């Protein structure tokens, strides 16, 4: 779940990480449009597109099994459809931190106008 | 590296693991073609389409940092490529430990000619 999504980022990229990410360009969040605005937020494209893909279950509002440990996340559980999930979230949660480089404030609480075309097929 | 995946699935699968599921279904080996006989050849097919997101290392011969302990198999190391292959690896052989209810030795060194069909795209 989103709540999970949230934690997990907090623990991998510090506690000030889900202000940061879960509001930033295009697709930060849960449910964009348009184009990708930099690298991060292809991360956050590409887990849209994850959520996209799971159909067993809701992303959005199911919770999953995982751990952390040494500044990782792991996925547990035996849930198929969940484990899907968590896979989708630790993904981007690792996709944020190798991208830290190029994180641009300018695209943080970036606002849904400039996100208004045609969005770029999964 | 495969040799990893090997330990990783006789670690939780028991000493006939890598004898019972590399060789199975018409994914459980590499450049599968055709379709997935059943869940478990499913989770060697999505196994497959994870080493394809693999960018700049080699899934395949590649050397990863991982441990199994309590049963259980953890990702570790310092570079972001080979940890990913890693993640490949622990994520398939908890997916065959979900799916033992279905597996069944019909599909057990199946034969390639078996596979012969149109492959399913990732």
């Amino acid at each position: 779940s989103l709540w999970q999504f949230g934690k997990m980022i907090n623990y991998v990229m510090g506690e000030s990480g889900v202000l940061q990410y879960l509001s930033y360009g295009c697709y930060c969040g849960l449910g964009g449009q348009g184009q990708p605005t930099d690298a991060t937020d292809r991360c956050c494209f590409v887990h849209d597109c994850c959520y996209g893909k799971v159909t067993g279950c809701d992303p959005k509002i199911d919770s999953y099994t995982y751990s952390k440990k040494n500044g990782d996340v792991v996925c547990g559980g035996d849930d198929p459809c969940k484990k899907q999930i968590c896979e989708c979230d630790r993904v981007a949660t690792t996709c944020f931190r190798d991208n830290k480089d190029t994180y641009d404030i300018k695209y943080w609480f970036y606002g849904a106008k400039n996100c208004q075309e045609k969005s770029e097929p999964c």
